[PDB]
């Protein structure tokens, strides 16, 4: 069955958008293993203008000079009760997270896969770089037969490395 893409505004539209490796890393060490400048401008063009949700250890990977995120309600998820996001909201689930009508989950690990039962939309890039799976990497969640994707074909970076990104949607 179809979906719209017009947001009614009574409504709680739930996204995520993510960039992975052909392994499924996302995130090392606190940080994303690479920079694509059509990576960068795709994540404004989707998010800009909409709340967007983030688990605390993205909220602790963004460098202190640019959160909040400008454009965008930025939303806070921790169960930590002192932790505090200046600019920014906290809150402690993502039943709170998820009030206004375009919601887009931008990581990390641990919050896509908290927030994958609510969603309805994603989108993703994929960087064709060989990075391997190791012990402690965060990782984007894989979608069962409920989701219909669109797969573009390989572009290729100003940065050197091949690219390309899927939409999936879902009723
Ligand atoms: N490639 C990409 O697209 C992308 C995007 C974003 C981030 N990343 C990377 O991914 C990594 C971070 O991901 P991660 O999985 O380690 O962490 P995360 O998902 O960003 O944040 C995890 C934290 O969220 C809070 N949380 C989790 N479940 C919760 C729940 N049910 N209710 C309330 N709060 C909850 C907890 O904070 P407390 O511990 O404070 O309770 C938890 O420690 C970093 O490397 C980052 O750079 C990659
Ligand atoms: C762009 C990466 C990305 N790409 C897709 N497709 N989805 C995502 N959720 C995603 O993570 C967004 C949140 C993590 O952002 C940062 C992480 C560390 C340092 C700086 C930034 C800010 C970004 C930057 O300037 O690199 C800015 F562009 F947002």
């Amino acid at each position: 069955h179809h979906s719209s893409g017009l947001v009614p505004r009574g409504s709680h539209m739930v996204g995520l958008i993510w960039a992975q490796a052909t392994s499924g890393v996302i995130g090392r060490g606190g940080d994303i293993p690479w920079r694509l400048p059509e990576d960068q401008a795709h994540f404004r063009e989707i998010t800009m203008g909409h709340t967007i949700v983030m688990g605390r250890r993205t909220w602790d990977s963004l460098p202190a000079k640019v959160r909040p995120l400008p454009g965008r309600r930025n939303v806070v998820l921790s169960r930590q009760a002192d932790f505090m996001a200046s600019g920014a909201e906290v809150v402690g689930s993502l039943e709170e997270a998820l009030t206004s009508p375009e919601t887009w989950v931008i990581g990390g690990g641990q919050v896509y896969a908290l927030a994958l039962p609510y969603a309805t939309r994603c989108e993703v890039t994929e960087v064709d770089i060989g990075l391997p799976r190791e012990a402690g990497d965060a990782l984007a969640p894989v979608l069962d037969e409920t989701w219909r994707g669109e797969t573009g074909e390989w572009r290729f970076s100003r940065s050197g490395l091949r690219y390309r990104l899927y939409s999936y949607h879902r009723s």
